[PDB]
């Protein structure tokens, strides 16, 4: 779709199985998923926003499915105060920005 | 143009009689710039993310071009890593996501 930015372009994906509301969000290098269970080993990483670090937990090759868009890739879970799809899945599923 | 999110989406921005990089950000409300000694009446604010909160001077009725597009409207002025260009001014110079 084309997705116009007068509101949140906030999406429905699944991961885990499981269905979330996430937003699409082209500042974010990657993806940070709000605390869950999620299958599988991970590894604690650090990652950096607008007010500071926080501690997360890397997740790799995680399938997660984006407004019907398949992508496979690495998921960070943590502390964040919103899902964010950034752009290593953003890229999976062809996503551009147009002006 | 139609810009690819292999990489960060910079572009030039003009704003204060400076130019400046800034990211075309999807996941940003409102337009966040680092910090500079712009002139007239501002009020306070603080805006959350990643790792917490910072406190910014929010400005009114700013003009901004943004690679050759302009815009007018609230930018957000602080301690920020990165300037930002979000949703309040991409809507103004037309701009979609698309997948
Ligand atoms: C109210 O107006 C606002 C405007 C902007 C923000 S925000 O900056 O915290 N954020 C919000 C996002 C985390 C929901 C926008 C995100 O795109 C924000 C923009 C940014 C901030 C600092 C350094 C680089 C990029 N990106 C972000 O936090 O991405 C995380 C996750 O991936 C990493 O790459 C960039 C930094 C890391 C908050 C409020």
């Amino acid at each position: 779709p084309q997705i116009t930015l007068w509101k949140r372009p906030l999406v429905t994906i699944k991961i885990g199985g499981q269905l979330k509301e996430a937003l699409l969000d082209t500042g974010a290098d990657d993806t940070v998923l709000e605390e869950m269970n999620l299958p599988g080993r991970w590894k604690p990483k650090m990652i950096g926003g607008i007010g500071g670090f926080i501690k997360v937990r890397q997740y790799d090759q995680i399938l997660i499915e984006i407004c019907g868009h398949k992508a496979i890739g690495t998921v960070l879970v943590g502390p964040t105060p919103v899902n964010v799809i950034g752009r290593n899945l953003l890229t999976q599923i062809g996503c551009t920005l147009n002006f």
